[PDB]
């Protein structure tokens, strides 16, 4: 069994494209959240709030050829993974056509501009807007296809689409395909493009905020006011690399990987079960040869949903007891695909900081969730040595990630 | 690290449901290509063949509550998947709400009908056809996610949605997860609804055959005048059961799964590149601890595309030598996200018959093909021990499953 660590880690969200500006927009306590002018002319739709990112840089190789078979979710999910093996210092390296290196990458759907074209022919009776990259474009391995094509990846492509999980399942898949030796160095992460489409499927539910002339105060995670979630957009990435080929070219190491657990509700689409959520952590917690007394930080799922919050904080506190735990889904919402790899990106910043973000807008626990020891009102400094990064998606996917400290 | 055996298959093909009853049609030559009147309403599709499956048997039980977050392609494989529980004895047992079983399963899409509800805000605004069950019928993991929910599955959910390798994918993470000790049992497969939309994806690509006067001839895979591909649907399935178990049970055994390979081109999103389909092989071989001499019997891929063939076929005798070999979308068409899974279910039942079947309308073997053992015109009666069944997509994503004969 090989031991598996982090040397890149980059990320595309609605506070920032560094990990530096983005915790300089968490100590000012802003959140990504606008309202949405745009969504005015959807008129069965309630919620009006949303975290889109209004802009990122594009390097300027990303051309018109590089760019044809990516739609906004693969061209975010590229240059961002870009950025991460640049961090890592494995951009144009070798190793990436070797066959070593492979791919872990999910979101839930591909570019809605395609989805539209390819369901132009069932409406309009025509073939006219499906042109050669549709399905590249539109399919929901979009981003993992785009990305061993731009980068020549030859290993593993593992595609980890499966919505609200899709980015930490990616970061669960690859730790596994280096762990047990199949691959030396891996991309992983989540993606997902901003779209009153999407956010319609969690309006339908009653799954969203309503709090549209108040968007500097919502979603607000584990709160006895809230209302629901808000939906966002962007993209998160990790290097994942086995521990002695990092060591033995002296690269910076941010984390190591210690733990994966996943499972399933077997129950409901959309409501989750707490026993089984619990169960997951603790898979993740034999995975990683550790107990609960040795985590120090949960970065919760923490949706701002009614029973979402509900089931998470009571398993987590079944689990944990009263632990610290805080979701960044009150900075960027809820960003679908990309919430795992963003979440587990900026906790392992946490962790290199000693400092903990609080939840954005938790202003008074709801006495319904579970025990726990809530960062609020201002960020925590904790000696934390061990994190556990948790995510949970429609079908009941359940994923639990550990990361640990690494001091070299 | 576990052996893994094969417990249950099943399948749903336009050539029947039972492989007794596709055997029969094999036999007399007979393939489920027709003409398509139905598309001549789409004047910029060039294509007029398809494989559609114009019947299969649903159970009383799947009523409208049951189905209601199931398209075609979800309502197949959750079908197929109750008829392989049931033919390992599986169905109803105490394991699959135990956390130890699990499900792998993927489809190039989800329900068109749902894609174009979601599509409906996307182009006319109104949101009066999205609904609470728009998002799980539309999403690729749909067969996945209904199955935990309909078999009450607690373990893993591997969502395999890889286009044309999503069937072969399943099954071989199906079986690292059980190899691995991660589960006891696994539900793995793939599926397809056919939609005119999917063929145009393939039409816009020069990538379909206009043979649409003699839907009996095409395709041809491999064959001199061969000129596209077709596509078809349908869903197939295999149990998957870690070794002892099964043995400890009295369980028939169709087959142990010895090998999985898996790699990408990294070079082109389309056009297949024969080196690497060659590797692929070769990692499945090594990750079986078999030699080239040890195969009996190749299932190709074989789609009946112009390059292809040739890069599938050079890559074959490269790695393998001069090995039997034939297409089974010769009878079925290319069944997409279906076709591993079908592929590997009815090569299985080659190897127990000891009976291979040939590739249908392959007339003249290409000169520029590989230099194989095509088998043609009538079966060929093998002592089979061991057989691969490979598969390779869009994105340059390759699968390679080696199966091997279990005598009990």
């Amino acid at each position: 069994m090989k031991r598996v660590v982090v040397t890149g880690m980059a990320g595309i969200t609605s506070l920032g494209e560094t990990a530096d500006d983005i915790f300089a927009r968490f100590e000012a306590g802003k959140s990504g959240i606008r309202y949405m002018p745009e969504w005015e002319q959807y008129v069965d739709l309630r919620t009006k709030l949303a975290g889109p990112v209004e802009t990122f840089h594009i390097p300027k190789h990303f051309n018109r050829k590089v760019t044809r078979g990516m739609g906004r979710v693969a061209l975010m999910s590229v240059v961002c993974a870009e950025t991460a093996l640049q961090n890592a210092g494995l951009l144009g390296h070798e190793i990436l056509s070797s066959g070593e290196a492979g791919v872990a990458f999910g979101s839930s759907a591909g570019s809605v501009d395609a989805v539209g074209e390819f369901a132009s022919m069932l409406l309009h009776q025509s073939m006219s807007k499906i042109n050669a990259t549709t399905y590249i474009r539109m399919m929901a391995h979009t981003s993992a296809v785009n990305m061993t094509v731009y980068f020549g990846l030859k290993g593993l492509t593992l595609p980890t689409s499966s919505a609200c999980t899709s980015g930490s399942m990616a970061i669960g898949q690859a730790y596994e395909a280096i762990k047990y030796g199949k691959q030396q160095v891996m991309i992983a992460g989540g993606a997902e493009e901003l779209s009153a489409a999407g956010a319609a499927v969690f309006d339908v539910l009653f799954a969203t905020s309503g709090m549209n002339d108040q968007p500097e105060k919502t979603p607000r995670p584990f709160d006895a006011k809230r209302d629901g979630l808000v939906i966002g957009e962007g993209a998160g990435c990790l290097i994942l690399e086995e521990y002695e080929h990092a060591k033995a070219r002296g690269a910076h190491i941010y984390a190591e990987v210690i733990g994966y657990g996943s499972n399933t509700d077997g129950q409901h689409v959309t409501r989750p079960e707490s026993e089984m959520m619990g169960r997951c952590m603790e898979l993740a917690l034999k995975d990683a040869s550790v107990e609960a007394k040795d985590i120090a930080y949960v970065n919760a799922h923490g949706t701002s949903t009614d029973q979402g919050d509900v089931a998470e904080s009571q398993a987590t506190a079944k689990v944990l007891g009263y632990k610290p735990i805080s979701s960044l889904k009150s900075y960027f919402g809820h960003t679908l695909g990309a919430c795992g790899a963003i979440e587990a990106w900026l906790s392992i910043e946490m962790m290199n900081r000693g400092r903990f973000i609080p939840t954005l807008n938790l202003d008074e626990i709801d006495s319904l969730c579970g025990e726990l020891d809530y960062i609020v009102q201002q960020p925590r400094n904790l000696d934390a040595d061990i994190i556990m990064s948790n995510n949970f998606a429609f079908g009941g996917i359940n994923t639990s990630l550990i990361f640990k400290r690494v001091k070299q």
